[PDB]
């Protein structure tokens, strides 16, 4: 009578292949070519009856190696010990209990986050996850409060856990990770505000201010968004005086089919954007491989979809985007320069017994003349196993 009728229990396998090519010579290390299969198994219960209802979650990993010789392995589909060895395998389990009252939400335990200012990474065979506890209020229509605190992390390529830091920076760690969040959504839903704050305890303070539309016409659904990230350094202050303030904004137009996009960042302040270790963010030039968030850095890009729905072939979809960044710096210079250029094709199988078997491709070029160039393909076959 609920808690076992709302449950359920999927395992999602991902067998993916990865191989970043560097081009520059001597790169010392020439070649990152991984391939891996994992495991996700994610259970989660009702909730119990009752004003507050309990509930429990459980996610499960497992990646395998299929694949990899020492000379070639920090992909980050593997951990990889000193000797250079990928591991052959790496799991993790992690429970997660639930109360909910009314229309408040609480989790603690393993977290899978996806916050503006706190987004769990996705980008290679198993997700990153986060230990704490976190709090989704959304007592007023329209509205959506949000507060939580981590302690701790798993990368994605790892079964351990580990304190928080910043990525690119290391050395300063901390226990505490504290946020607020509120999202009001309005407009017959199709505008939205969003403001958050967070603190990465003696590292960090970082706001964020977002605003978002969304709007139908006829055939063409336009989309807007604009987010600016303003962070400064806090109390200990262990990185030291930190100071970045980071835009980014794109418009969208969509009609039968065909997607075109015009996205814009800009890094500003003697740093570029902050974030925790291994998470990924929401700006808009995050893409492939390269996030174009260097100090100074200011980019746009050029994005173009296509929905093969309309030629008769559902379930196949393609996407190509060009990324272009100047005035980084990095002590050696100023005026750094970078583009990135990728492509995604993707099929879906929609009928039959290998209904929803997905296959997906993911290609991408960086030239610059202060990053390493690379050349980089994945391949990824995708199923989700109800149980
Ligand atoms: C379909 C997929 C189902 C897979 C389920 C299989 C069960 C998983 C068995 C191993 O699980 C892991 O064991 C690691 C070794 O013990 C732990 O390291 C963790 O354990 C800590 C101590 O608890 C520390 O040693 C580390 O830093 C790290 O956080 C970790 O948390 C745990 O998840
Ligand atoms: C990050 C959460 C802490 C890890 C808790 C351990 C989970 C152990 O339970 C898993 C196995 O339980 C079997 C019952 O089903
Ligand atoms: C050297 C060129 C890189 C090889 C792949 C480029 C993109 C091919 O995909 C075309 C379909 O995408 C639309
Ligand atoms: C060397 C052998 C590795 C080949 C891996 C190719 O299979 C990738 C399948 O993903 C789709």
């Amino acid at each position: 009578e609920g808690f076992i009728e709302d449950a359920s229990v999927s395992l999602g396998l991902r067998n993916l292949y990865f191989n970043r090519d560097f081009r520059q010579p001597g790169a010392a290390q020439s070649k990152q070519e991984e391939w891996a299969q994992g495991f996700l198994l994610q259970a989660k219960s009702g909730y119990t009856q009752g004003t507050l209802g309990l509930g429990v979650e459980l996610i499960g990993q497992l990646g395998l190696k299929l694949d990899s010789s020492p000379d070639r392995a920090g992909s980050g589909l593997l951990p990889r010990h000193a000797d250079g060895r990928a591991a052959d395998d790496y799991a993790r389990l992690g429970v997660a209990p639930k109360l909910k009252l009314s229309n408040t939400e609480l989790k603690l335990g393993e977290l899978l986050p996806e916050l503006p200012i706190l987004l769990r990474n996705d980008g290679r065979l198993l997700p990153q996850t986060f230990q704490g506890g976190m709090l989704t209020s959304r007592e007023i229509a329209g509205l959506t409060l949000h507060g939580g605190q981590m302690r701790s992390l798993s990368q994605r390529n790892s079964s351990d856990h580990q304190d928080l830091s910043v990525d690119g920076r290391g050395g300063a760690f901390s226990d505490r990770f504290d946020y607020l969040g509120a999202e009001y959504r309005f407009n017959a839903e199709r505008s939205q505000v969003g403001l958050w704050q967070a603190r990465l305890q003696d590292i960090y303070r970082q706001d964020y201010y977002s605003l978002s539309h969304k709007q139908s016409f006829g055939g063409w659904r336009l989309g807007a968004s604009v987010g600016l990230f303003d962070t400064r350094d806090e109390g200990a202050a262990k990185l030291g005086e930190l100071e970045n303030r980071a835009l980014t904004g794109f418009f969208s137009a969509t009609r039968g089919g065909h997607s075109l996009g015009a996205g814009y960042q800009r890094m500003y302040g003697d740093d570029g954007m902050l974030y925790i270790a291994g998470t990924s963010t929401p700006l808009v030039n995050d893409i492939q491989v390269r996030n174009f968030t260097s100090a100074g850095e200011r980019s746009w890009q050029l994005r173009y979809d296509y929905d093969f729905v309309a030629l008769g072939i559902p379930g196949l979809t393609a996407m190509a985007r060009y990324a272009s960044g100047a005035h980084a710096r990095t002590k050696a210079m100023d005026d750094g320069r970078a583009w990135e250029r990728d492509v995604d094709v993707a099929y879906v199988i929609q009928s039959g017994p290998l209904k929803n078997l997905g296959l997906r491709w993911r290609n991408a070029m960086l030239r610059s003349n202060h990053a390493a160039d690379v050349d980089e393909n994945r391949l990824i076959l995708s199923y989700s196993l109800p149980l």
